[PDB]
């Protein structure tokens, strides 16, 4: 009944901004309303 | 009944902006309303 | 009934900004309304 | 050399919003970079 | 050399908002970088 | 060399907000960098 579960995620980044009136600059983003996340289930 | 589950995701990036009145610049983004994510299930 | 659960995430970043009236600059962000997260379940 | 200068501007409005994740709703707006406005000149 | 200068501006408004995550709602707004405004000049 | 200078501006408003995470709601606003405003000049 053996399972296994692995996940790697390296996220390198470098932002820069010089605004003159308006700027938002939202980097990597998510949103999940009724999220139900799981992993390695053996019901 | 053996399973296995692997997933890697490296995400290198470098943004830059010099606005003069309006700018948004949203990098890698997602959204999932009623998300139900799983992995390595053996019901 | 053996399981296993691993996940690594290194997140290097370096932001900089010199505004002249408005700027937001929100780096990596998420939001999950009715989140129910789990890991390595063997019900 | 008589002049005259009149200008009226009534601006009635009524906004409303019920957001669920993003909304801007900028009402009557302007912007003028090197503006040089005058009135009733008799050089 | 007579001049005259008049200007009226009544601005009635009524905003309302019920946000659920993000909202800006900027009402009547302006911006003028190197503005030089005058009135009733007789150089 | 007679001049005259008049300007009236009544500004009635009524805002209201019930936020659930973020909200800005900036009412009538301006900004003028190198502003040089005058009135009724007879150089």
């Amino acid at each position: 009944f053996v399972h296994d579960c692995v996940n790697i995620t390296i996220k390198q980044h470098t932002v820069t901004t010089t605004t003159k009136g308006k700027n938002f600059t939202e980097t990597d983003v998510k949103m999940m309303e009724r999220v139900v996340e799981q992993m390695c289930i053996t019901q």
